[PDB]
Parts: C-alpha cells; structure tokens; sequence
C-alpha cells in the first residue's frame, strides 16, 4: 500500500494499468506522455511535455 | 529521457507499457506485480513481493 496503494499485475510485455490518480496528479488524458525514470530497483513516471528535462 | 529514457502514451484507461528493464530492474516475469506511489508531480513503481512495507 504506497502513496495510491495500487498494485498491477503485467500484462505479459509488461504492459500495466496506470490509475486516474496518475492521470490526475499529472496531466494525462488518454495518450498523453509517461517518461519512466528506474533507480536501482525503483522506477519513476512523468509526464513527457511538464519538466521537459530529465 | 530519464534513467530509461522512455516515454509511453496511455492506452485510454491509463494503462501503458513499462519496459524489459524495469521487469529486469525489479522482478518482473509475466504477471509479477507493480505497485506505485504518487509524490506530487511523479509516480514510482516497486514490486509487491520485495520491500513488503510500502
């Protein structure tokens, strides 16, 4: 249970279903932008066009 | 172009594909388990099984 509490099975590719929450907290609406960022066994999302860095 | 450096543009529902390295990062397989945490304007992906905690 983390900060949405969410958890996904992988579809197979690894393929997932990312929440409303995600959507909302930054700015998607149905192809939008998610930019993953992985730190040692952690990964991070963003949405491409916000930050535009890194 | 973060740490993978790959952006994903949502299905519709929010689902979208996280990549081999985050499946090799973690311990991703074919159903495994991905549960996110939302901090602002980020997200962040784990494994269930390891950590445990949030």
């Amino acid at each position: 249970m983390k900060s949405i509490g969410v958890v996904r099975k992988v579809d197979e590719l690894g393929r997932i279903v990312m929440p409303i929450e995600l959507r909302r907290a930054l700015d998607i609406a149905i192809k939008d932008s998610i930019e993953f960022f992985v730190d040692g066994d952690k990964i991070i999302l963003k949405k491409y066009k916000p930050h535009g860095v890194c």
